[PDB]
Order: C-alpha cells, then structure tokens, then sequence
C-alpha cells in the first residue's frame, strides 16, 4: 500500500538533516529523473562501509542507480564515526527517523522497501533485516557479517547475500553465517551452495524456500570489493522481483 506522501509536492534531492532523539544526522535523498508523485516507488537504502561516507554510496548505489530507471527513490544515510556500530539500536532508530520522514513526503510503496550495503553497510543491512523485518521487503549484504548487531532476528525476510571467496577482511564464512540465519527463518530446504574457483565466474544458488521469502547466495572469486559487474544487476533483479 502507498504512503501518505503520495500526491504531495516533492522536496528537492540532496543532503537532508534529521533529528534522531536529539542527535542531528544526515542522509542523501535522490529522487528519480522523472518523479511521479502519484506512483508508489521502491525505497532503496544504500549503506556505506567503514571510513567511507554517504558521499561514496551516492550517486551509483552499488550499481542500482544505472538500472532502476524511475522505479526507485534512493537514500544514502551517513554513519556516525564513518561506520554502523548501531550501539543500542541507535542506527536502526536513525533509519526509523528517515522512514517516518520520507513516507510523509514521497510516494512510496510500503511493500517495496529495501536495504543493501558493503562490509559495515552489509552488517547494517543485516541489522535491519533482524530488527525491521516488518519494514523491509528484502536485504542484500555485500561482504556482510554480524558487525552491527542482530536484535530479534527470527522473522523471515527475503535475502540476497554476495561474498568473495578471497576476502581477507571479512572472510566468506562470516557472510554464510548471515545467510544461514535466513535459510532457517525463511523455511528453506537445505541445499549445497557451491562457490567458484580462482578465475571462475560467480556461482548463484537459489534456495527452495517459502515463495514469499526467497534466499539467494552469490559467491564470487574476488576479495573485499563491491565493484563487480554482476552486483548491481543481481541486486536489482532480486529487489525488483516483488
Ligand atoms: C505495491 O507493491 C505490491 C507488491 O509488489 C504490488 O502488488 C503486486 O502487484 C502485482 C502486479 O500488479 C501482483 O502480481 C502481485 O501479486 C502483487 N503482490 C502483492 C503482495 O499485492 C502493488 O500493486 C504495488 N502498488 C500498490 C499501490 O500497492
Ligand atoms: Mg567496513
Ligand atoms: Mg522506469
């Protein structure tokens, strides 16, 4: 169902400021080229990595911007200390604040809200899938790990995990642990997910789960780097299936 901001005169795209429990925080809002205020848009959060900032995820949003057409509104939130430590849920609360604001301003389809990010941003996407399975339709950690916490974490939510076999910063076992939680939550039949050899193309495993909560795992042969040609395409195809 569509939000109250449908039919409202839109704000400008750009850097936004927001008060989260007394803390001034910032995010980039990026509206589509053609913004129809009467069409319910996808809302896609892209979450940066440690030492990076919201200015690194904008303007390409992990390859999604080039493929999303006018279907999506993009958010690039800025982490405190250039990370997503999420102490006591403060970063989940930050996302709650953005959601409350943009849902009242923009035309969003509440069944099409998504989160993706690399490394620390993958941990934060995981933390949102754990605590906000009511809000998010799917998450897609890229080289993710349990580094932003996981409060709750028993509800099903559609999940796409992408990880490199040669990642020496967050080893792929850490990403499998994230994946394995939603294999359980989403009622997926156990199944071998092979992973590519050196110099071999990525291997996508699509698990058999409850058809509303699919799980997909894509292992590639590289390292701690989200800039693989397949990333934007695969995340877009996963998010746009709903
Ligand atoms: C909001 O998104 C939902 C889910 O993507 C849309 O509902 C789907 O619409 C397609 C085609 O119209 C159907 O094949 C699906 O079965 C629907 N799914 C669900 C869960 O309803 C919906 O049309 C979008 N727009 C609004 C205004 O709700
Ligand atoms: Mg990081
Ligand atoms: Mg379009």
């Amino acid at each position: 169902q569509n939000t109250a901001g449908c039919g409202q005169n839109p704000p400008s795209s750009g850097v936004k400021s927001i008060n989260v429990g007394g803390m001034n925080r910032e995010y980039i809002l990026q509206l589509p080229n053609n913004y129809d205020p009467n069409k319910g848009h996808m809302l896609i959060f892209g979450l940066h990595w440690l030492s990076g900032s919201m200015h690194d995820v904008h303007p390409n949003y992990y390859g999604l911007r080039q493929l999303a057409g006018n279907n999506a509104i993009f958010i690039s939130p800025n982490g405190i200390n250039n990370g997503w430590a999420n102490d006591g849920g403060r970063d989940v609360n930050f996302i709650d604040a953005i959601l409350q604001q943009v849902r009242s301003q923009l035309c969003i389809n509440d069944s099409q809200i998504f989160a993706t990010g690399f490394s620390f941003g993958g941990g934060m996407s995981y933390a949102l899938g754990c605590a906000r399975a009511n809000v998010f339709r799917a998450i897609a950690p890229i080289a993710g790990a349990q580094i932003s916490g996981c409060s709750g974490g028993t509800s099903p939510i559609a999940f796409l995990g992408i990880h490199g076999t040669n990642d020496d910063v967050l080893p792929i076992a850490m990403g499998r642990q994230v994946r394995d939680r939603f294999l359980q939550n989403n009622g997926c039949q156990p199944k071998n997910a092979p992973e590519p050899g050196w110099g071999q193309g990525p291997i996508k495993t699509e698990y058999s789960c409850q058809p509303n909560y699919p799980v997909t795992w894509i292992a590639f042969s590289g390292g701690h780097d989200p800039n693989q040609s397949f990333v934007g395409r695969e995340i877009w195809d996963f998010f746009s299936q709903f």
